[PDB]
């Protein structure tokens, strides 16, 4: 399948090279998959959804997004505009306020929430858990993470945003779970991406389109936008029964664009998620 004029990132991760705009995949789609994104909610009646969104768990006074961060993940993981894996189901847990904090000890519930959760859902093709979110060291969210990833959930966090090695942020520096850093549509890493020993793969992350609160769309930056784009990823090839969850971040690792990067730091991995799809 081929979606014309699509966001920027899309492109790049079906594409050998830079500086094209149509993105290309199999129409699984990862259909059979599910993919939580564990942040500040998901708008589920946005359009861009068509349905395949819903609210699972909420530690606050609402489930509703009242930030925009979550349905901005939410969107690269799954809608049908701006999503990698466009008939995934997407499952929304809200452990940040609509400010966007969090304490870590709800991020650690809903992390176990997620590791039971699974078991009450239908995802014959496997589940993938997209975090991004995180702060500085702590054992346990990285103990967190470790379980749901242990589980049978294949875990995506963002390396975060302090141009800064990430082996001092959580749950970044978990060896266990896919630690992705971001890159710019020139191939550049972003500015503002964490890097180190502990990543594994980078994804697009500067200037991403996708959904946002209120119906609407907005372009933002992040370690946060190039999670969902590797969690989506994986929905995909899990659907394409190419990998697994406990795989799944070796395998796109093996898979990448690798050494097409600029500005990766020595002890830094150069790859680069790519679906890989022939058309």
């Amino acid at each position: 399948a081929a979606q014309t004029n699509a966001p920027w990132g899309l492109a790049r991760i079906s594409s050998t090279s830079p500086g094209t705009s149509t993105y290309y995949y199999d129409e699984s789609a990862g259909q059979g998959s599910c993919v939580y994104v564990i942040d500040t909610g998901i708008e589920a009646s946005h359009p861009e959804f068509e349905g395949r969104a819903q609210m699972v768990k909420t530690y606050y006074y609402s489930s509703r997004d009242g930030n925009g961060h979550g349905t901005h993940c939410a969107g690269t993981v799954g809608s049908r505009t701006y999503g990698v894996a466009k008939k995934t189901q997407l499952f929304g847990v809200k452990v940040l306020d609509d400010n966007g904090s969090g304490q870590y000890s709800t991020i650690i519930a809903g992390m176990d929430f997620v590791a039971s959760d699974k078991n009450n859902r239908n995802c014959p093709k496997g589940v993938v858990a997209s975090l991004s979110l995180g702060g500085g060291y702590s054992s346990s969210v990285n103990s967190a993470a470790a379980r749901l990833q242990s589980s049978g959930v294949m875990v995506a966090v963002a390396a975060g945003n302090n141009n800064a090695d990430a082996r001092n942020y959580s749950p970044a520096s978990e060896p266990s779970v896919c630690t992705v850093g971001a890159s710019d549509r020139y191939d550049r890493r972003s500015s503002f991406s964490n890097y180190g020993s502990v990543l594994d793969i980078f994804g697009p992350g500067t200037d991403i389109l996708s959904t946002w609160i209120g119906g609407s769309t907005r372009s933002i930056s992040g370690t946060s936008m190039a999670t969902p784009h590797v969690a989506g990823l994986a929905a995909y090839l899990m659907t394409l029964g190419k990998t697994t969850a406990a795989s799944a971040c070796r395998y796109i690792a093996d898979t990448a664009n690798k050494g097409d990067l600029s500005n990766i730091p020595f002890g830094t991995v150069n790859l680069l998620a790519y679906n890989n799809y022939q058309a």
